[PDB]
């Protein structure tokens, strides 16, 4: 992965930049160091109760005298303890304000730049950059890259500053403090971080491996929803079921593993931290018996130490995010300083001003950048007169159009030039070149505005009259006044759909308008109906006056007209001259001419579930019984430390017998490091209650899912929010996230439950106040916490909501740069462009002061919370209330409560999104369709007869009730007579096979199989004997022989049947030739067919089952060559005896039908045979009499 030098990355940082990011980053600094000086002052404070419990426990000494050397000396040291709290904690705001405001702000003004520089240096790239370059990925780049090195320059490394600043500050307080201690906790150090470290490595060790190993799961997965159709058809749901089952009871009991090995993971954590704490106090703690440091100074320097130590832990994705925004600046700033070979920006070149017009190409050689292996042309040679025209053919290959491409001077040549006149094209600026040069492509482009947008698009300073006298030179201005909204219509990609030929003469007054010298025309007819064609090259012929013209046509029907036409044979040009000198030399072009004669949609649509869910994972009660007991004790694990905190530390503050000052010490220290070790066991029984639980919870639940996503209906799978991927998507993802919402969440409430609500019994016996307080201030802040992360993602996608408007313009240019590039009109977009950016820049001001204020106002209380709460309760103690350790233990016990039941919080997967992707599940699997493929009710005669009638049956689309497909149209065939159906287009030509096979119910009316109706007779059973054949035959990633008998499922098909079935399919001759028999596979997997053969192998799959209704749904349209001979040769002798229906669009071979029905609307107008149909001189005579 690359990288950027630190220094190169800030280069669009100026004055005012460099002065936010310094002053911002020395704010950050002392941000940084109030933590530890934070601690160092509560050393300091609890010093101060040390003393005044000792004389006041043992005996009686002075009851009068005392008052005023404790409760009076308290009062005094607490009434400027406070002041240093408060002090700091005001500073902190003012401090914090600054580093989030200014990082903020020069990151964000620095990346205004970048983005714009990013998309004029995109727009300064040749086409030779487009043409190696994938333009989807680019156009994310400018988005995706562009926001990903926004940060990294912003509050994060501010952040980052602010995190050394506390690791320097801890270390050096800690020193300061304490000599010894702090090399005490530095020596247990190292032990955290390679334990850390090494199971991390465990953990991402089996995360890629996961990957891959549902994958196996998750291609059956889209192999079944892509061929969903021809599944249900061949109802190989059962199979598919198993098939896809037997790929999870692999790969999820690989995950079990995994979620027990994190589990111990944290285990280990818990056991080593809570190690750390009892060493740790079990030496200070001896080391105040010594009367060496103070029991404050213990205090002081493992908290600093401590918070030292866990800045590192909280520096890690800051200084992770600088990192990767570096990798991500590399491919922007590349485009940037990259200076292409056409500029094409400036002008350094000649604009002439006769200007003539006359072309020239001397020795052209050339090939593409994509392929250099290949070369295109070769020895080019080719003139132009003034006014002329001429047309390029000879079918050789791309060169023709490569000749255009060279005019405009998109490529250059190789070697050899190209020049206009006395001048070569590379000697005049190109902007003024393509000025003086006008192109019609292939395919039209018009850019999402109003007609007049798209035609200011050729030229900025044109009238309105200068418009409409260029639309009416293009023939365009009759349709556009019809329409609604005249010349300020919507076109190009969204609203107003316009046709090829309207589409297409918009462009040709586009480029009417710049008024060009020279005109060239690539395939400008090309694409287009017989009828618009006239129109539209009426507007062309006309456009050629006064022009150079250079026209492409492969239809040589307008070629003829040219005055020069020139040949192409390989890369040299041939045969050169006058129509009819190149019809006389009987060359090529006589050839030629006789030869021619959703993410967001998906969850904004559920309700629920509050809950039901934990219903899915029930099926196992024991885990969870285990489960929730487990997190109940490593919830009240956290309170009984706070106890125990207060208990090492009350023993030196409330004085007492000096022999018993060890005895309790190593009790407690000892203490510590029991609670460590039952920490060690939750955790490893969580992981082995939840964890398989969750885990058994998504194999189950997928199946479930799978099975029921097979029950579905055929309106399901055209539902345009229900696509294979996204389908696929559900199964892999959500299935397995749903574990979120069950066990996790028990786990979870269970462990906040214990924790916050026993500590808050004990807070409030041991202070009754004090607790009121801290049971009012920690809810406070608690709700200040969830504002700063409302807030937070809030205006992130607020400010995405107004960028989307950037990028619309960046796309629409980016997507049709070959185009835009043609028509200058860069630098235009580019305008577009920072318009758009100009409104989400001018709120990145009021952005990074709202975040400022934000994180000042959560972070500033979080030293006035220590202001308040040690003031009250010194106030307490001092007094005849008690105690101090007692005011340590409500504190304690109720905020690292909070504080644990937060990190709790941010253990378990997002409940949000668990539950969010769980309702998916729960809906999908309870979904009962209309038509149930599962059910085991039905007809099921021994009538082998087989007559197929449809009555009335009026039908329509439920995905779009909108035109209703059939209208009531009826009909009938009986045995072994063949329908065949005639209509304009598809609807209902497919929609009657569809129904037979029963996809859909209609609205009113029946349709009848034999004496029976469809809806009475079983829904399997009925595609039993019902083969179907559609227009793209899609095989399996098995093997050949499961695809022969994936016809007939629920029985053992074996060789037999399999070669019975080949040979009468006429594939037989296919199977033994190729290596080898039977066990190939198909395909892209395996070896690569022909649609035909695969075909061959369709129809082989649907006669295996002796179906005896055939249905033939415009079997072939992509087969030629005798290639359909052997097809419908198999076909005809495996129809007879069959009852079959036949939709065809070639009506060569429908002449030969038995009964064959022109449906037109919604209904059947003409019936009988061929030659009776066609002797009724209707509709069926209009539509068989284009067979010229
Ligand atoms: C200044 C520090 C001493 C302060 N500790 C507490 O406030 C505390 C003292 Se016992 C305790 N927390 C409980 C007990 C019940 C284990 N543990 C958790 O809540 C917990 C669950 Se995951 C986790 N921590 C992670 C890592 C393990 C990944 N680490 C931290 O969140 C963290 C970083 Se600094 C810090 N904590």
């Amino acid at each position: 992965k690359p990288a950027v030098s630190v220094l190169t990355m800030f280069r669009y940082a100026g004055w005012l930049d460099r002065l936010y990011m310094l002053v911002g980053t020395l704010a950050a600094i002392i941000h940084g160091v109030a933590l530890p000086l934070m601690m160092l002052i509560f050393g300091d404070m609890t010093d101060s109760f040390a003393s005044v419990g000792q004389v006041s426990k043992q005996s009686t000494q002075m009851s009068e005298a005392d008052k005023r050397a404790m409760f009076a000396k308290l009062e005094e040291e607490m009434t400027t303890y406070a002041y240093y709290y408060t002090g700091i904690g005001a500073g902190v705001l003012i401090v914090a304000y600054i580093q989030v405001s200014f990082w903020c702000l020069a990151a964000g003004r620095q990346i205004h730049k970048i983005r714009q520089k990013f998309f004029h240096a995109i727009m300064n790239q040749e086409i030779g950059w487009f043409d190696v370059h994938d333009v989807g990925e680019l156009n994310t780049r400018l988005t995706d890259d562009v926001s990903k090195i926004n940060e990294g320059i912003g509050d994060k490394i501010g952040m980052f500053f602010q995190a050394m600043a506390t690791f320097f500050g801890g270390f050096i307080i800690g020193f300061t403090r304490g000599w010894k201690l702090t090399l005490v906790i530095l020596a247990i150090s190292p032990v955290l971080g390679l334990s850390a470290g090494i199971w991390a490595k465990i953990l991402s060790s089996f995360t890629d491996k996961e990957l891959h190993a549902y994958a196996k799961a998750g291609a059956v997965a889209e192999e079944v929803l892509a061929a969903i159709r021809t599944v249900i058809a061949f109802g190989g749901q059962k199979k598919e079921l198993e098939r896809y089952n037997n790929n999870l009871e692999e790969a999820k009991r690989l995950g079990i593993k995994k979620a027990i090995t994190a589990n111990i993971s944290m285990g280990a954590a818990f056991l080593l931290i809570y190690a750390s704490y009892a060493l740790a106090f079990w030496y200070g703690t001896s080391l105040v018996i010594s009367k060496e440091y103070s029991i404050g100074q213990v205090l002081t320097v493992f908290f600093s130490v401590l918070i030292g130590a866990f800045s590192v832990g909280q520096a890690s994705p800051n200084i992770e995010a600088f990192a990767n925004a570096r990798g991500a600046a590399y491919e922007v700033f590349k485009i940037i300083d990259n200076k292409p070979s056409i500029d094409s920006f400036s002008k350094s070149g000649h604009k002439p001003d006769n200007i003539q017009g006359n072309l020239e190409f001397k020795n052209i050689h050339f090939s593409y950048p994509s392929r250099k292996e290949v070369q295109i042309l070769k020895g080019l040679n080719l003139k132009v007169k003034s006014g002329q025209t001429v047309a390029l053919v000879g079918n050789s290959g791309c060169g023709k159009s490569t000749t255009v491409q060279l005019m405009q001077r998109l490529y250059d040549p190789l070697d050899g030039m190209v020049s206009i006149d006395g001048q070569d094209i590379r000697t005049i600026n190109v902007r003024y070149l393509r000025e003086i040069i006008g192109v019609v492509s292939q395919e039209p482009v018009l850019f999402a505005t109003t007609i007049a947008e798209n035609i200011r698009y050729g030229r900025e300073d044109v009238t309105m009259d200068e418009i409409e006298k260029a639309v009416k030179e293009a023939n365009a201005y009759d349709f556009i006044m019809k329409l609604p909204h005249q010349f300020d219509t919507l076109v190009g990609e969204r609203g107003a759909q316009l046709s090829g030929g309207q589409k297409q003469r918009i462009a040709i007054a586009r480029a009417l308008v710049r008024n060009p010298k020279i005109l060239l025309l690539d395939e400008a007819t090309s694409a287009l109906d017989t009828e618009s064609e006239a129109v539209v090259q009426a507007a062309l012929d006309k456009a050629r006056e006064g022009r150079t013209t250079i026209v492409i046509a492969h239809r040589l029907s307008t070629v003829r007209n040219a005055d020069v036409i020139a040949g192409f044979d390989g890369g040299v040009i041939v045969e050169q001259g006058n129509h009819d000198e190149l019809m006389r030399e009987k060359g090529i072009y006589f050839k030629l001419v006789m030869t021619q004669t959703k993410e967001a949609l998906d969850e904004d649509v559920p309700p629920a579930s509050f809950w039901r869910i934990l219903k899915l994972n029930s099926t196992e009660w024991p885990y969870f019984v285990v489960g929730i007991f487990c997190a109940i004790i490593n919830g009240g694990l956290q309170p009984a430390f706070s106890v125990i905190f207060s208990k090492v530390v009350g023993v030196f503050t409330n004085g007492g017998p000096p022999e018993t000052q060890r005895q309790n010490s190593n009790l407690f220290s000892l203490l510590f490091l029991i609670l460590g070790i039952i920490s060690f066991i939750t955790f490893f029984l969580q992981g082995f209650t939840f964890g398989k639980a969750g885990e058994i919870l998504t194999k189950r639940l997928r199946y479930m899912v799978f099975k029921s996503m097979l029950r579905q209906d055929v309106s399901w799978f055209d539902d345009p929010k229900n696509t294979t991927g996204a389908l696929t998507t559900r199964l892999a993802n959500d299935a397995a996230q749903v574990k979120g919402a069950t066990g996790s969440r028990l786990a979870v409430i269970f462990q906040n439950i214990a924790n916050l609500g026993t500590g808050i019994i004990i807070s409030l016996i041991y202070g009754w106040q004090l607790t009121l307080l801290l049971l009012a201030i920690v809810p406070i802040i608690a709700i200040a916490g969830v504002v700063e992360m409302k807030m937070l993602s809030g205006q992130a996608l607020k400010d995405k909501k107004e960028l989307e408007g950037s990028g619309k313009i960046a796309t629409e240019a980016i997507e049709n740069f070959r185009t835009v590039v043609s028509l200058t009109r860069e630098q235009k977009f580019e305008t577009m462009y920072a318009q758009s950016l100009q409104i989400p820049y001018r709120n990145a001001m009021k952005k990074a002061h709202v975040f400022g204020i934000t994180f000042s106002f959560t972070q500033a209380m979080m030293y006035f919370s220590y202001a308040a709460c040690f003031r009250f309760g010194a106030y307490l103690v001092t007094q005849q209330l008690m105690t101090f350790e007692n005011v340590l233990l409500v504190f304690s016990a109720i905020v690292f409560g909070a504080m644990a039941v937060g990190q709790v919080s941010s253990f378990a997967p997002d409940y949000a999104k668990a539950t969010v992707s769980a309702s998916h599940i729960i809906r999908i699997i309870e979904k009962t369709p209309e038509i149930d493929s599962y059910s085991t009710q039905g007809l099921k005669p021994n009538m082998l007869e087989g007559n197929v009638q449809f009555s009335g049956v009026v039908f329509n689309y439920p995905t779009r009730p909108s035109i209703p497909v059939l209208q009531g149209l009826s009909l009938e065939v009986k045995k072994g007579q063949t329908l065949a159906l005639v209509g304009s287009s598809g609807c209902g030509k497919s929609t009657v096979v569809q129904l037979l096979e029963r996809f859909y119910d209609p609205m009113a009316g029946s349709v009848f199989l034999d004496g029976k109706e469809i809806k009475q007779l079983n829904v399997q059973w009925l595609r039993a004997q019902l083969g179907i054949v559609s227009q793209e035959p899609i095989l399996f990633d098995c093997s050949i022989a499961e695809n022969i008998a994936y016809g007939d499922n629920s029985r053992v098909v074996s060789y037999e049947e399999i070669v019975r079935a080949a040979k009468e399919a006429n594939i037989h001759q296919f199977i033994d030739s190729l290596p080898d028999k039977y066990n190939t596979r198909v395909g892209d997997k395996g070896t690569q067919l022909s649609g035909g053969q695969k075909q061959r192998i369709a129809i082989a799959r649907a006669l295996v089952r002796q179906p005896h209704i055939l249905l033939l749904d415009e079997a072939t349209s992509a087969l030629d060559t005798e290639s359909e001979k052997v097809v419908q040769e198999a076909l005809d002798k495996a129809r007879e005896g069959r009852t079959c229906i036949v939709i065809a669009h070639r009506l060569s071979t429908i002449q030969n039908a038995d009964l064959i029905v022109v449906i037109q609307n919604g209904k059947v107008k003409e019936h009988g045979t061929h030659q009776q149909l066609l002797a009724q001189k209707g509709i069926y005579f209009s539509m068989v009499s284009v067979q010229a």
